[PDB]
């Protein structure tokens, strides 16, 4: 758990955002992330998790946490299910589209270095 | 402590601002808050304490943290050391100029709906 979301921070911080963990995100009501990020005039809102499997299930109170947090912003804010697909050795995110229940595979996520390819790719 | 926090998240509430509590906002090193909150394009950092004392000492690191995490948004940023003087009972703020030691009392601070008009009369 603290591991992982550490690594993601460390990620984070070399493509040039600030980010920072959150300690206590429990199933608790606050609207916050597993972490925060951000780069310019975008925020970064992510649920964080490092799996075996080929697959993980987030709950739509989590995904809601990180939206509620997002609306709370004028900046630029992208919400991200951050998975470490550990089989593959792999990071890689989806961007929800709403809060919902959600199963994240490797087949509907994308690479994290190709969300911040997006991201550059919008700076024009 | 949780008390006064949830206290002053719901008088926030009540101005118009979301308000959030961070939970485990620890001595810990990470630059977060005990509550952030937003109204507009502003942004507020807030560390929060309530006492029976007439003043209250508030330490660099923690003030710090208040900064760090304003610093991250390109929102408007107020960081305030929100104190609860329960001798008169009385939620009081002071905005802190840079991180230092500060000894917040009743003359260096201003009722919080003061702060609130400020923010107010800068809408114009």
């Amino acid at each position: 758990g603290k591991n992982a979301e550490r690594e993601l921070v460390s990620i984070l911080r070399g493509e040039g955002f600030n980010a920072v963990r959150i300690p206590t995100s429990n199933s608790s009501p606050n609207p916050l992330p597993d972490i925060f990020a951000t780069k310019g005039n975008t925020l970064l809102s992510i649920e964080c998790k490092s799996t075996w499997e080929n697959k993980v299930k987030v709950k739509e109170h989590q995904v809601r946490k990180l939206l509620d947090f997002l609306s709370m912003f004028t900046m630029k804010g992208v919400p991200l299910i951050a998975i470490k697909f550990k089989q593959v050795h792999e990071w890689r995110v989806l961007v929800p589209e709403k809060a919902e229940d959600i199963i994240v595979t490797i087949d509907n996520s994308i690479p994290i270095e190709d969300l911040f390819k997006i991201l550059e790719k919008r700076i024009e």
